């Protein structure tokens, strides 16, 4: 039994009050109250991010874990937070977004932050059925939390199998969400993937404590077992400590205008 699997077992045993207290304890979060009201009014020129994903992907890029450029493919774009942030980067030529958009899923949102005119967001697209294309930056944020590790592991592996066909085209940069990296099989799978495509797993502090999600980014180089184990220790430690306040930060503002 791994530490992450122990974390998942402990998480499922929490009561509602225990879980919600632990979910945001000590995590970093961007303030989106201003963004929510502006978006609901239909404001598209205020620079607001359509979701908290823009801050997530910026945290990785600002620290040099990937440098988006060329043609960017955003698989599972949802509202489009990754695509809108990717559209503001120097060497990005265009951003192609795809998302399933089902009953519980998200539909693309149309805003006019900087570089909006080089973005195409398409809804109703299941990426498991579309053919892999060559690209320069491969983005994927797919994987849905579940109570059982078996479902999370299965969902993660299906994503990685689909992503492997895109990575065979060898994009220069990638950022792939790994919902469940904490099983021995998943650690083994990532090791083979890292040997073949490089990169490494990174834990973003904006992530909630209720998910073990890590991001496979081309710029990272750390060991996979150490990366997952260190993250599992952090999540386990926050369980047995008193509730720590949320570290709030200003949300990302992406400006306005065409490129
Ligand atoms: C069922 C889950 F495993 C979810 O799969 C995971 C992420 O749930 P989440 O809040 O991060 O959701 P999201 O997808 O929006 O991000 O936490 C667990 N979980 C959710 N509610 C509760 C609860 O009451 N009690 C306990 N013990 N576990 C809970
Ligand atoms: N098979 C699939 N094909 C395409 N999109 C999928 C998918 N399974 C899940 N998704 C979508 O992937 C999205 C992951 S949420 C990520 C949102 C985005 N990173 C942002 O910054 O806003 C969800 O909205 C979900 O609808
Ligand atoms: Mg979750």
């Amino acid at each position: 039994e791994t530490l992450g699997e122990k974390w998942k077992a402990r998480l499922n045993q929490m009561s509602a009050l225990e879980f919600y207290s632990y979910k945001k304890s000590g995590i970093t979060e961007v303030c989106r109250e201003e963004a929510r009201r502006a978006l609901k009014d239909g404001v598209a020129t205020g620079g607001h991010a359509v979701s908290r994903g823009s801050a997530k992907i910026r945290w990785l890029e600002e620290r040099g874990y990937l440098q988006p450029y060329g043609k960017v493919v955003d698989l599972g774009c949802g509202r489009g937070g990754w695509s809108y942030y990717a559209a503001t980067i120097r060497k990005v030529q265009e951003v192609r977004g795809y998302t399933k958009g089902g009953p519980g899923h998200e539909e693309p949102m149309l805003v006019q932050s900087y570089g909006w005119n080089i973005v195409r967001l398409k809804s109703g697209v299941d990426v498991f059925h579309m053919a892999a294309e060559p690209c320069d930056t491969l983005l994927c944020d797919i994987g849905e939390s579940s109570s059982s590790p078996e479902v999370e592991e299965t969902r993660t592996l299906r994503v990685l199998s689909m992503v492997g066909d895109w990575l065979e085209k060898r994009p220069g940069a990638f950022c792939i969400k790994v919902l469940c990296p904490y099983t021995s099989t998943m650690m083994e799978t990532m090791e083979r993937l890292q040997r073949r495509h490089g990169g490494g797993l990174v834990r973003v502090p904006l992530c909630r404590n209720s998910t073990h999600e890590m991001y496979w980014v081309s710029g990272a180089k750390s060991n996979i077992i150490k990366s997952v184990s260190t993250t599992s220790q952090l999540l386990l430690g926050r369980m047995d400590g008193p509730r720590r306040p949320v570290k709030y930060e200003e949300d990302v503002n992406l400006g306005s205008g065409t490129r």
